[PDB]
């Protein structure tokens, strides 16, 4: 993973199974609430204060979601998107990225064409077998439990830039960036 | 398995601890929250898609899981129904199909005249032993947790039709169909 | 067990971390959620249903608990109530049997007067040890999980009241009073 | 730990991966939920009624818990607060006990100074190694399951204050203190 890992410049990360542990809460009005993770979040900002940009790619949409990646700083986003290979080389070209500069995180089988087009492919603990057999890593984390953490802090240490997370100093150098 | 599995044209699904992992979301006016899965929406539309239709039989109603219903584009169901055996057969004879060409999964007691309708039962994982004794098959995921998912997965493959969720190109033929 | 649990004609739970995992959903206003479990519910009734009243004891109280109680038909109960040795003794005179007729299922210190009063007493299985050490029997569930669902049926089955559970037929003949 | 454990008389507490189990649960307006634990709670109120002050330190702010914090009788506490060493020494001082007397839990790069800060460092079990290799104690209950707890336990039972918890009559003299 190291000779991929470390010319990542651009991650882009499903959310249903992934920032999420599969769980929609409906109420009578649709999804209700969306539970993400915090150690997650933390990931998120410590990569694109590395010079590593992040990107969310959902077959679903929601207000509540649209929340959440303004919460983070997210810029680039396709939302309500099931056909994801096409969608993933759009979002390359709004990162100034190629594709073996990507990254993509996934948990289902929508997530197969996104495989495809990036680079590198990671799928979380939880995943069926088909589509741990479509990526480059499969994680030991379970989705919405750090499973994104898991990855960024992978891609970080792979480059060199992991003071951020294992050092205080470190990471009391980009805490402007974190929040 | 193979030799029922094979004729199955139609699911029937109660859920709480099958749909959800039983928990009950509770505010002051009562259910609340309703928490489905995701990977389990998507084999509700793959069944669909490859001509199995899917039912819902609930002993509980509520408008939110009368709008995932919506969402799903689930069309026979029965809801509020704690006698569920007059209940299978009525779902059957709506949607064209015999008791042998039917599967229900469940969790509970309540679900026991329920197998003894359809053909083909299956358990959740976490399903109490004396339910576990009463169906054909019984998952190894829990209630909530992907349960409809494995088994939707295993009769799509036992009917030849595994493409669509174990390569892109399957995905992305059935794309207009998953939401 | 089976000499206790032969002349049970009273239980009595407690809610937070028993009929629930001890999470305490929380919006700007307090508790905005109770995750209570379905297997749970329909474990209640049928306890109910086999003359054995059930009572509720809480150390909290909310207008959301008080709604399940009412969902759930029970009658006898004491909320927001800390000292809980006092409030057994009159929940049994209220339910018009003794202390060796009651018991008491719980999951922390709070509860450990409630084990001292009533004859028959259970843990969860993710109570404290000081807990586990505190009663006559430590169940295999987890808190919100079933943990009350295993008891009931362990009570139902000594004494010979198991078929509601373990059978279709026991089942539809007590399903006016299963919800 | 036991030398340490002794001469505790402030403990500091990080919330997300902590006192809850690091899930953000957003709606359309951000945070909609916070999930605290039940048993979490009574060891909060039983080290403030055994001379051990509590105090909140968090990374991000929300009327919700602002709201829990009231709930518990919390006095001390700094939200928004990302780089907490001077945060640490600050709420120190307020409590009027100094560095070694003083114990912090945390699961996250950003308690990685407040480690540094207080003499006594906790990790909840399913921190990350880097945090992990920082503490004087790894705890083995996950964060939101009762980490908080499994602490405020030993640290009880080092200064020999365990018959809150251990002992209905222990409980039963404090219980004005408990809610
Ligand atoms: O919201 C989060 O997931 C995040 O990880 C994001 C970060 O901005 C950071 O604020 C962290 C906590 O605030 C750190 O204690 O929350
Ligand atoms: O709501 C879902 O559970 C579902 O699985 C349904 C599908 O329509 C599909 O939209 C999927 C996601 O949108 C795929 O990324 O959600
Ligand atoms: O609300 C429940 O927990 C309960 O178990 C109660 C029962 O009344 C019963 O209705 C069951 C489901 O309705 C059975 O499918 O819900
Ligand atoms: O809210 C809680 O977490 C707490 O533990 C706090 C305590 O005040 C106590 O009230 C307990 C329950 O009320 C005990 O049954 O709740």
């Amino acid at each position: 993973m190291q000779q991929k890992l470390e010319n990542i410049k651009f991650v882009i990360t499903d959310v249903d199974g992934v920032l999420t542990d599969g769980q929609l809460h409906y109420d009578a009005n649709g999804e209700a609430i969306k539970s993400f993770h915090v150690r997650d979040g933390l990931g998120i900002k410590m990569l694109m204060d590395a010079d590593i940009q992040v990107a969310v790619l959902s077959g679903r949409d929601s207000p509540i979601l649209r929340r959440r990646i303004a919460d983070l700083g997210i810029k680039l986003f396709f939302l309500g998107k099931l056909e994801k290979e096409t969608a993933c080389f759009d979002l390359m070209k709004q990162a100034g990225v190629t594709a073996e500069q990507t990254a993509y995180i996934g948990d289902d089988s929508v997530d197969l064409p996104a495989f495809a087009a990036c680079g590198t492919s990671f799928a979380v603990a939880d995943a069926p077998i088909y589509v741990k057999n479509a990526v480059d890593h499969v994680l030991s984390t379970h989705g919405g439990k750090g499973a994104f953490r898991e990855m960024s802090d992978m891609i970080l240490q792979a480059q060199g830039k992991s003071s951020v997370f294992d050092t205080a100093q470190g990471f009391l150098k980009s805490v402007k960036s974190m929040g």
